[PDB]
């Protein structure tokens, strides 16, 4: 498709002259007017994957934080992705921290951000998602595409369980899966990663979803089933904390763990020396991949893993898969590679699996 080529003409210009968050706003604006390219290709049946009975037509989606409000789901999915995680959303809208709060380092292909859960609130985002689902009833390019919702707490909230229960009762019907975000470094959130607190949070979320069904058509999503429950983990933990959390995740029978969110322990990027927030991009890959391996070993391979962190090429994706991941999420790749992220990474992964001696992608999950 020549449209990806035409777009890459402006990528370096964007990185050099346009503020990052403004670049992101431009991205969403172009997609709102249905001007982004379309991935016209066909996905390899040998590259599909799944988490429980949630089936992904390909192993690549957009991570949370990119379309925080679901204003652009169709166009982002039609770039070539199989799923998108909208959010993180909160019961009421928040403006976030003061701008600029996103900083890029092109040399290291890394980003640091302190957004602060800026979003339009659960009500407006629920409206946007209902409209998308109506369009999806007709759009054949969007058939079988998955939409997940990441939910969080408002800054000035003490009871996280309240905020998450409001969101579930509002938008749960419309989501294929729900991602619990207790790993953002820019809001008392990583405190909720304490084993006991986390176990209560998870079991509460999973009860509010089950309660949606007890009160009797219902599931207005892609799967026609109740949404699965994922947990997004921060990588800034010691082995003891990782073992305890893995026990909690197994005890609550969550459906998947997203490894991982941004990290605050990177300090070989001189450009970010004076900045605060979580770091993402190529500098997070090795940290993120190792974290997958640990949790893959700690949970006895019983919890599917959604990989997130420094995935730019099919080789990185295969690293994640061969570490224990079943599906991959992109974010920084879209920042530094433009619209072609999905098409290019699908092409490369397909070639890799065909050459490395794999009948299909699911055969590569695990394999150390
Ligand atoms: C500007 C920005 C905003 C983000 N917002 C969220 C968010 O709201 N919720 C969330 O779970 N992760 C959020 N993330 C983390 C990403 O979803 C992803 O986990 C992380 O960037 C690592 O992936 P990557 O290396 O491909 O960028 C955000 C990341 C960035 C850079
Ligand atoms: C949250 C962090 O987002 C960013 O900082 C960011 N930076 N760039 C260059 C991009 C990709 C991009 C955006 C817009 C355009 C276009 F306007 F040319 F179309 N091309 C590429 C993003 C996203
Ligand atoms: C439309 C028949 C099913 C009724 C209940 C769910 C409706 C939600 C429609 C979302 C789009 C789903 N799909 C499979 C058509 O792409
Ligand atoms: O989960 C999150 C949230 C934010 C933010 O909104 O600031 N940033 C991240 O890096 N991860």
């Amino acid at each position: 498709n020549p449209e990806f080529f035409l777009y890459d003409i402006f990528l370096k210009f964007c990185l050099k002259y346009i503020d990052g968050e403004i670049c992101h706003d431009l991205f969403l604006l172009l997609g709102k007017y249905n001007i982004l390219p379309y991935d016209t290709s066909n996905d390899s049946i040998y590259a599909c994957t799944n988490i429980k009975h949630l089936d992904f037509i390909n192993p690549f989606g957009v991570a949370a934080g990119f379309d925080k409000n679901g204003v652009c789901i169709d166009s982002i999915l039609k770039l070539g992705f199989s799923f998108i995680e909208i959010g993180t959303i909160t019961p009421r809208g928040q403006t976030g921290n003061a701008k600029p709060r996103i900083f890029r380092d092109v040399e290291s292909r890394s980003i640091i951000n302190s957004c602060g859960f800026n979003n339009m609130g659960c009500d407006k985002v629920t409206e946007n998602l209902i409209l998308f689902r109506k369009r999806q009833e007709e759009d054949k390019l969007l058939s079988k595409h998955i939409v997940g919702v990441s939910i969080g707490k408002n800054k000035d909230t003490v009871n996280i369980v309240d905020d998450l229960k409001y969101c579930i009762n509002k938008i749960g019907r419309y989501a294929d899966y729900i991602a619990i975000n207790v790993s953002s470094p820019n809001t008392g959130l990583r405190d909720n990663q304490e084993a006991g607190k986390l176990k209560n949070i998870i079991l509460s979320v999973k009860e509010e979803i089950d309660n949606l069904e007890k009160n009797n058509f219902l599931w207005f999503n892609t799967t026609k089933k109740k949404p699965l429950v994922f947990v997004k983990l921060a990588p800034d933990l010691n082995q003891e904390q990782k073992k305890e959390i893995a026990d909690v995740l197994l005890e609550t029978n969550i459906d998947g763990m997203i490894i991982s969110n941004t990290t605050t322990q990177i300090n070989d990027i001189k450009s970010f020396e004076n900045k605060k927030g979580g770091v993402s991009g190529a500098k997070l890959k090795d940290i993120s991949t190792k974290f997958i391996c640990e949790m893959y070993n700690y949970t006895n391979k019983q919890i599917p893993i959604i990989a997130s962190g420094g995935i730019f090429s099919g080789l990185d994706a295969l690293e994640k898969i061969e570490a224990g991941a079943s599906v991959c999420q992109l974010y920084s790749c879209l920042v530094f590679n433009g619209m072609k992220s999905a098409v290019q990474i699908k092409r490369e992964l397909n070639h890799l699996l065909y050459q490395r001696g794999y009948y299909n992608l699911k055969e590569a999950i695990g394999r150390k």
